[PDB]
């Protein structure tokens, strides 16, 4: 039993992050603190890396994909690490409005919702990123630009709602577990069309579950800054047509 | 009630705006206006067609921009200012009320300058003034609803000269590019100076710089 605190057993999965249980040995409070991701560092080949993820400093031995790129500490420095708080509201409002805004045309601001790269062929990561957000579908879609801009900025790549055959967003109602609609189950595409080529420069997620892990890690170390009631994240495969 | 100091107690049409103190040293902004009632209709945010001529300073654009298009959205203003004339197109700032993004989006359109040069005295030393050129030019462009830029010398350097009491401010020389002005544009520098003087006279001018005076020169 890698979880030495007894009181933690009763509290894993209760839908509440319990900070006394937020450790690898306690599975990040049974996933309550890591957006349900069991172990975000499952594939990481170096044991010290989860401890160096949150330091805003490049740790080269932790910069592999499997080690979640050291929270991009080695690929983005200085002003390029965050969208300028002063420009954020503008970028959120002009995201995917069909007109190119070069000042938002960066991976840290969300690539302007691809307004500047719309003729570049889509390059989707494998699978679908599935998010549970405690906002009903109509309310969630009412601020889809802000939601997608901020989530794109966090993942430093382009995100959008996956659409069905009739052009409708794959956003489904979420019901209170064992009734009423409490939130949304959101399905997203990850478009990596603006990613870098060289092994040293590339810092995109090749599949949905990889991006989920990174988000889970941001939550585990109290670094995720996303103004939405985000409950869980995961990657799912899709069958072929 | 020529003091070189704006006194609101003396700032009235009857006293020539404190001798031009409050109208940025512009003696009479309505000098060319073919109508007498216009100074009273300039500030009402309502279209008065009889004052909508250029010489009557377009009735403060009340007939050309009355709705949401009169000012750059306060929420986006800081972004537009910082990204003005940075050589990259920002379509969200690409409007006359936001300063046309410093013409970043119209590089294929031939320059079309108004007559003369707009000369401003600003109580900021040149080095400090130049440190915020984008904000200064963007805000001034938005107000004039056209494109403004520094005049360059033979070595391509901005013509911003020290202003002495030594070094109390700057004398700035600007050009007006009307290439995107398709009546609501100023044909010459003095007209734009007059309009600015008019805004100051009626306390409508909102410009976060210690702006002393304005004038047109050929
Ligand atoms: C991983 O690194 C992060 C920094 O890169 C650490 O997050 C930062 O933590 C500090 C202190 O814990 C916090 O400072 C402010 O905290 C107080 C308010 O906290 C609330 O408000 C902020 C502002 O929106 C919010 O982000 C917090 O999550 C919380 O809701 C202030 O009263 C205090 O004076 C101080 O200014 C930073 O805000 C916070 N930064 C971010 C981006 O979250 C994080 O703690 C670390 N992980 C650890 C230590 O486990
Ligand atoms: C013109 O209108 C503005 C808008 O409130 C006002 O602040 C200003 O005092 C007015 N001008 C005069 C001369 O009253
Ligand atoms: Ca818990
Ligand atoms: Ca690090
Ligand atoms: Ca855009
Ligand atoms: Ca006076
Ligand atoms: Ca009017
Ligand atoms: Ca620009």
């Amino acid at each position: 039993p890698r979880c030495p605190r007894a009181a933690c057993q009763a509290k894993r999965g209760d839908q509440r992050c319990d900070r006394e249980c937020n450790s690898p040995g306690c599975g990040w409070d049974g996933g309550d603190c890591s957006l349900s991701v069991g172990d975000p560092w499952r594939q990481c080949e170096a044991l010290q890396c989860w401890r160096l993820f949150n330091n805003s400093r490049c740790d080269p031995a932790c910069s592999s994909p499997a080690c979640l790129y050291d929270n991009f500490d080695c690929h983005a420095g200085g002003r390029e690490r965050t969208c300028n708080p002063v420009y954020e509201k503008y970028c959120a409002d002009h995201f995917a409005d069909g007109r190119c805004d070069q000042g938002c045309n960066t991976e840290e601001c969300g690539w302007d919702g691809l307004d500047c790269a719309s003729e570049v062929p889509a390059l989707l990561a494998r699978g679908v990123l599935v998010l549970t957000v405690l906002l009903p579908p109509e309310e969630l879609l009412r601020s889809s630009a802000d939601f997608l801009q901020r989530l794109s900025a966090i993942l430093r790549t382009s995100l959008r709602f996956r659409l069905d055959a009739h052009g409708q967003a794959m956003v489904f109602p979420y019901h209170r577990p064992s009734p009423e609609v409490i939130g949304s189950v959101v399905m997203l595409e990850i478009d990596n069309r603006l990613c870098l080529q060289s092994p040293e420069n590339d810092h995109c997620f090749p599949d949905a579950q990889s991006a989920a892990d990174y988000l889970g890690a941001l939550s585990a170390v109290e670094r995720l800054d996303f103004p939405y009631p985000l409950r869980d994240v995961r990657g799912e495969p899709l069958e072929p047509p």
